[PDB]
């Protein structure tokens, strides 16, 4: 019997529930009382909604109780006979206001420094006799002091944008609260303070020749002697010497950023130039060599999204035709991932055939993101329509899918598929992907949907605003407690915050994001976090406890978004 | 009805307690359960200990519950009827393991960067037309930009040691867990990471002739192009050219990191013979000069205790006899500041007749502590046995005032003077001091103190040995909840923790600690924590919510002295 809540809070106009997990499918009473956590009188009276089972998942029976129209500011929380749920908040921005800085202390605080900064400026490039100085960025995990523009090369289809996305996501929020007065000064400067000195890191990262290295890697030996620019694949982290990164392996966000970050008037350690010229000539590089780059020498929709991204950038920041050009051609590719099939439709493909769907546990947002930065550039009004369409379609999907099955918690669902197993619609990505190993929590990818939601709002009917508005919040809350676990995701908030590995001195930092919940180890239909198979084996627990830059990333800018949109 | 706790835990072989906080002097029933948190089963049955009023605080009655016999390690909560504590730990070394990472994350989050670090690579000092490189080091708090030596330079008798007590505690750290194996790798990494990171910024404040530069003050401006060295004086912070560091000016301090900096077998941004020279070289210069650099031309018994522990750092990294002679000076200077008056024994004193007692919001320890530093190098049996007597003394009064009237919170008391008052035994400071201003919580004071008692115990005799683990255990369980307020002032830990000024970006930050809790604003017999009468004050509300880096530094040191002990 627990009234499951976000542990933090609930925006006053904003979509508000709460989950009651119990043993029965009914109870005798169906109604909970919202009350006031201060006076302890009831302010509501409040209907539950009823679900029980949910796929496979083993902690019991899960039921709805919605407080949306309810919209007066305070503290309150749920009863139900003798159980009541930990005490949230509603007010205007309540998220973005009680976490933001926290989120970005958390960066600062991850900033690469020390003997592992040393040794950055000058790092073996594998294989040759060659070094760079690519000092500056942040580790990129709990337990890793390695720095990432992506991983995952080899797997193809799951290249997830790092270090680039953390510069990317913070210009963007600039980008959306600049003119907004309800955004500190102080705490404008700390934003720019933190993407100039990403900026700074991506500008260090391109070899001269234009492309970007991939990884510095260091095997996982928090050894400052195996700091080595390559690649890598497995999970026993085999280095080799494709450091070239591609537009799916995390090159194409990285011109996107530099572009934008072009575009303030302050600058870091290099100059708006420095910038706009490794963005340019990284970009016309690529344009060339991708194929190269890439593993299996295919574009897929990975890089059709980050290069979307990347002209967008480049067009806003230079106003040079050719990059408005680049744009409309990588939209048109990115439209054709949309595909329909003969049981889902306007479901995101991988590949051009519809054969695998695209799913991600990182930046399953971006398709859209990226078209709708597209749209907002796109003044010619039969390729906005057209586009526009296709963003409408692909968001009714998300809703669609997610409300296919018996879902209380409002978690964006997916289509997945295993290497060897069928088209499915899911909660959790496919474990049984290509990479032969890798799967973790999805709090970057429920954070990456919810920003994808509330950017979107512009180029969206208002039919399916309040829809994304749940759908957006949904995800948000289960972020920050609002899940089976009742467990807060984000350190230094809520309640049952998760740490990594103390014993070993790799601790989780407050204002992180954790990988967050899985599918069963063992069931693909059940759930999982720290289950007590695999809870201390650390081949696995990496899967959940570890926090990952990208989870903080997409998290600031869904509040960011969220702060926006009210 | 209030149990209050420590929010985080309590030493398996630790003292422990908490207090009750209600409307009477005695209850029926006399007694709490100590309750299993996972069962829910009775664990012990403890006695209630009768007190009531305390000095004149408002909240209402107080109480003491011993339960220190019982030793059996897990989650435990005390009730009382109805009424019952939060859950606490006891565990072995658990304020360490359980803060200890987060503390030195928020050091990191609070690193001198972007813009402000910038311009700091060209500070004018006042008056003149110089420029001096002084980037690095850390913000002061969590509404000040500005980086400090020390300040109050004009009160003469309040100089708190700021960024160079950081560095010395972070290597005093490394020092006392150096070999032991109970501390990881990566977390020795980490304190090395960031004591090199300060030693550098204090490398950087030695101006060539020897004096290091006292502040760089911004008038709380938050401009870049405000930066000035200087001093400054009264609320309205008017600057001074006196930026000439003494000993009691945060000089003796600065040496002391810089000569413990040196025997590390990493170094930073400078090496191991620039920070010894930069230790000697502003050692001697101030052996001239130090009088010319004092507000009043009169050294005083903060002079004394900095001077003293320069001189002890310096003859361990060099073993040249001359420091050694040095520190014996100092030595026996320092412990003529042991008085005894007309109604209690060996107080210490500022001033040289015993007509001021000495009193600190901050260093309080430190007199007791320098000569443990100096007995830990004193082989000559006639001289250890002079000044162990006064360090058994000393400790002796900290007990004998702190237990002289009700203190269930066992809250350490001190012997405190104003310029408008008699002296008296006291809890917190003389509100009415020399600042003509200043006072605000004494966190870092607590800290200093359980610090203190902790490094002393080797030079202590067995009989007073448990008291004082008593006495230090009860400072640190008042920073993080166990007060009248209910409160936990390390923040992303316990409950109700303390925002500053959120609505101007000025926020706190999650591992560090904040001012604390005063004596009444109207009622020097009262308490005080941002009460609504001047909760709103900005002229006032920073001498509770606010954080200051020596807060954190002490509760560091502490929490490491803690861990060793046991």
């Amino acid at each position: 019997m627990l009234l499951l809540t976000n542990h933090i809070g609930y925006e006053t106009q904003g979509p508000k529930q709460a989950v009651l997990l119990c043993g029965q499918t009914q109870l005798m009473d169906d109604c909970v009382l919202l009350v006031c956590a201060r006076s302890h009188q009831t302010v509501a009276k409040l209907a539950i909604e009823w679900h029980g089972k949910v796929d496979n998942w083993h902690q019991g029976q899960f039921h709805r109780i919605d407080f949306s129209d309810f919209t007066t500011p305070g503290d309150y929380y749920l009863r139900l006979e003798h159980t009541h749920s930990a005490t949230f908040t509603i007010a205007r921005g309540v998220l973005m206001q009680r976490t933001f800085s926290d989120v970005l202390h958390y960066f600062k605080s991850q900033r690469c420094s020390g003997q592992f900064d040393q040794q950055d400026k000058q790092v073996p490039l594998l294989s040759t006799s060659t070094t760079a100085d690519v000092h500056g960025g942040w580790y990129d995990a709990s337990g890793d002091v390695s720095k990432y523009l992506s991983h995952l090369s080899y797997a193809n289809y799951l290249n997830p944008q790092q270090t680039p996305l953390v510069v990317w996501n913070m210009l963007k929020g600039l980008a959306v609260l600049q003119h907004h007065s309800g955004f500190a000064s102080f705490s404008r400067t700390r934003l720019k303070d933190e993407a100039l000195f990403g900026a700074d890191f991506l500008r260090r990262m391109q070899n001269s020749e234009g492309f970007f290295y991939m990884t510095v890697f260091d095997k996982w030996s928090k050894d400052t002697k195996q700091r080595e620019i390559c690649a890598y694949a497995t999970q026993q982290g085999h280095k080799s010497d494709d450091y070239q990164a591609g537009f799916r392996q995390g090159g194409g966000m990285a011109i996107a950023a530099l572009a934008a970050a072009a575009r303030l008037d302050t600058h870091g350690e290099f100059t708006q130039a420095d910038y706009l010229q490794a963005a340019e000539n990284g970009y016309w590089h690529l344009k060339e060599h991708n194929l190269a780059y890439l593993n299996d020498g295919v574009e897929n929709i990975i890089d059709e999204y980050c290069a979307l991204l990347a002209c967008c950038e480049l067009y806003r920041t230079t106003e040079n035709d050719q990059y408005l050009a680049q744009a409309r051609e990588w939209a048109q590719r990115l439209a054709k991932r949309q595909c329909s099939d003969e049981q889902i439709a306007h479901y995101w493909s991988a590949t051009s055939n519809g054969e695998r769907p695209y799913f991600h546990a990182s930046d399953a947002g971006l398709p859209v993101i990226a078209l709708c930065e597209y749209l907002n550039i796109e003044t010619d009004t039969a390729n906005y329509a057209q586009l526009q369409r296709v963003v409408e379609q692909a968001c009714q999907f998300e809703l669609a899918i997610t409300q296919q099955v018996s879902n209380p918690f409002g978690y964006p669902r997916q289509y997945v598929k295993g290497v060897e197993s069928a088209k499915r619609t899911s909660f959790f990505i496919a474990q049984d992907n290509e990479s032969g190993y890798w799967w973790q929590g999805e709090n970057a990818r429920l954070a990456s949907l919810a920003s994808m939601a509330y950017l979107a709002q512009p180029h969206l009917s208002t039919a399916i605003a309040k829809p994304l508005e749940q759908w957006s919040q949904n995800a948000l809350n289960w972020i920050v407690g609002l899940n089976p676990y009742n467990m807060c995701m984000l350190d230094g908030h809520g309640h049952n915050n998760p740490d990594y590995l103390p014993h070993l001195g790799f601790f989780n930092a407050k204002g992180g994001v954790c990988n967050g919940i899985t599918a069963g180890f063992d069931d693909p239909r059940d759930i999982a976090f720290n289950p007590a198979g695999q809870k201390d084996d650390m081949l696995q627990n990496w899967r959940w406890g570890e926090q990952w830059i990208p989870h903080g990333a997409w998290y600031l800018l869904a509040i960011i978004s969220q702060f926006a949109h009210f």
